């Protein structure tokens, strides 16, 4: 199905497909509630597309208020800030053998970060993607040992 046609009713369908629980990788993570087919559009990484140069001061502000800072790097110029206007996708942890991957899609001139399943994902599994200094806890055989 075409990419804009696939961005269909993600809000309703992701609410039934994924949930947030404690993760053995780190803190809380995103896990699936039902089997997700390979190639399936899982969830949008919801948030505000902001200028990359603004992230330092935004993270400094959040940190000074004891508010967890949730951001996803688009490119060297833009970042999605999911801190205030985010959804469950902000809890997706890194893995060196991920079952998901992140892509920047464009629908009706608007940029959205969407998470896709790389393989069939089975009920109970944690959803992970390769993030674009910090030790890694994915626990995979082929672990890069750093994020
Ligand atoms: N494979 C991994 N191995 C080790 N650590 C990993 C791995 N994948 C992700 N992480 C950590 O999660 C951070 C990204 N966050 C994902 C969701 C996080 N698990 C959370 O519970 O908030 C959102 C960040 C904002 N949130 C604030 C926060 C800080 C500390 C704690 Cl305990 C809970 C929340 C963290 C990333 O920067 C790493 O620090
Ligand atoms: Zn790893």
């Amino acid at each position: 199905l075409p990419m804009p046609m696939r961005f269909r009713h993600l809000k309703k369908t992701s609410k039934e497909a994924v949930g947030v629980y404690r993760s053995p990788i780190h803190g809380r993570g995103l896990f699936c509630k039902r089997n997700i087919d390979a190639g399936e559009m899982v969830i949008e990484y919801a948030g505000i597309v902001i200028r990359s140069i603004l992230t330092d001061k935004r993270e400094k502000y959040y940190d000074s208020k004891g508010i967890g800072c949730y951001m996803f790097r688009i490119d060297d110029s833009e970042v999605v800030d999911a801190t205030m206007h985010g959804n469950a996708a902000r809890f997706i942890n890194h893995s060196c053998e991920p079952n998901c991957y992140s892509r920047v899609i464009n629908i009706d001139g608007q940029k959205h970060i969407v998470i896709f399943a790389m393989r069939k994902i089975y009920r109970g599994e944690e959803l992970t993607y390769d993030y674009k200094k910090l030790p890694c806890n994915c626990g995979a055989k082929k672990c890069r040992k750093f994020l």
